[PDB]
Formats: C-alpha cells, structure tokens, sequence
C-alpha cells in the first residue's frame, strides 16, 4: 500500500491514483516573486475558542487531532472562501531532518514541518461528500522552523509516546489549536488538493506566511513515532511530506503586498 517508503512513497502513487498527475494537485512551491498581492482577497476569519477537540490517532501516516465537527464549533471563513468550513482534524508533516519536512515550499525553501488545519464546507452536509466537490476543503498550512519552543504545542508533543504505533488513540480533550498559530494571518491561496491519496482535487489551500517557532526537542519527538504497528518491524515516522507538484494553469494569490 502507499506510504512514504523508497518502494511505495509519492513517485508511485499515480499507479493506485491517476489523480496524483492532475491539472490541481498540492502541495506547490510559492514563488514569492510570482505570487499576486489580491486586493479583493479578506482577513482570514478562524473562529477557534469554541473548538472541540477529542482524540490524537496516529494512523500510519501521521497523526491527527480530531474535532467534533457535528456543529459549528470551530470554522473558518473569510479570506478566499465562500462559506463555512468545519474544522474537523489536524496533523504535521516533518523530515528527518530539520532542513526537510514540510509540503510547501517557499521559494524553493523546505521548513522542518508543516502543520494543517483541515476543514469541510458545510454545504456539503458531511465531510465525505465535500470531498468529492472541487471547493469541498480548507486546509490552512502554517510552516514549522526549529528554533524557540512553540509552548502551546507541548500537550502535543508530551502524548505521543502513547500513540506510537499505527492504530494507536488517546484522548485529547480542552486543547486549544490556537496555540499553533503566528502573530499573523498574512497568506497565500490557489487551488489545490489532498496531499496524500486518495489525493482528490477539493482543496482551497491558504499557506500562512509566518512560520511558528517549535524547538529541536519538540520535532525530535515527532521523529520517534511509527509508520509500523505494534508488534511489527520499527520504521520511524519521518519524511512523511509529499514533495511539490506543477502548478500548472494556476496562479498564487497573496493577502498581502
Ligand atoms: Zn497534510
């Protein structure tokens, strides 16, 4: 099955997903001198404090935070988007190594991790069917440098050594996801899509500019989980990130000058 591997990672996915060769597959590099500042684009609206949050999993290729998302809890809205979007769960992607590891790029530059916020239309009544819509998702992606401690990511970081392996969960309640974003909501926008199979074409991406600060103890613990379930050959969860595709015929646009 797909994953990260030299034998089953991203270069092989189009045998299962024909898809991962499509006219709007993510993630991309933003090409800061390319991008357009979009006058008509508003603030990003995330409306957090009353969020949800119930469960950490780790399910092979990461490991989510999961929401309940059976109200309007937790929605962004604003900036490019028309309507509101549930959040419903989010997970990073990270390297090996602190010079790899996010999905984005900025001007060719890889970040440690990458961290995303998914959220569903609620137009489409669930997130199954949003997915099958060309404006079903969005995923706000907020990069990760090393550097200072992030503190409001340690209750993150403290639980993993519970849910080492694939299939493992522990509860995650009263966390506060907006401990995991920067001073500012300046961002860039184009369409795009899931980053990981079924890779479908349903995503608005909205890419903050400022990355958070998390510290080398606190990725190196994102290091130690597993690919593998229990009981099974160790492989570490690492290198989890699917490297940038063509942008094709789309263009970035920028909230900011
Ligand atoms: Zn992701």
């Amino acid at each position: 099955h797909w994953g990260y591997g030299k034998h089953n990672g991203p270069e092989h996915w189009h045998k299962d997903f024909p898809i991962a060769k499509g006219e709007r597959q993510s993630p991309v590099d933003i090409d800061t001198h390319t991008a357009k500042y979009d006058p008509s684009l508003k603030p990003l609206s995330v409306s957090y404090d009353q969020a949800t949050s119930l469960r950490i999993l780790n399910n092979g290729a990461a490991f989510n935070v999961e929401f309940d998302d059976s109200q309007d809890k937790a929605v962004l809205k604003g900036g490019p988007l028309d309507g509101t979007y549930r959040l419903i769960q989010f997970h990073f992607h990270w390297g090996s190594l602190d010079g790899q590891g996010s999905e984005h790029t900025v001007d060719k530059k890889k970040y440690a991790a990458e961290l995303h916020l998914v959220h569903w239309n609620t137009k489409y009544g669930d997130f199954g069917k949003a997915v099958q819509q060309p404006d079903g998702l969005a995923v706000l992606g907020i990069f990760l440098k090393v550097g200072s401690a992030k503190p409001g990511l340690q209750k993150v970081v403290d639980v993993l050594d519970s849910i080492k392996t694939k299939g493992k969960s522990a509860d995650f309640t009263n966390f506060d996801p907006r401990g995991l974003l920067p001073e500012s909501l300046d961002y860039w926008t184009y369409p795009g899509s899931l980053t990981t199979p079924p890779l479908l074409e349903c995503v608005t991406w909205i890419v903050l500019k400022e990355p958070i600060s998390v510290s080398s103890e606190q990725v190196l613990k994102f290091r130690k989980l597993n690919f593998n379930g229990e009981g099974e050959p160790e492989e570490l969860m690492v290198d989890n990130w699917r490297p940038a595709q063509p942008l094709k015929n789309r263009q970035i646009k920028a909230s900011f000058k």
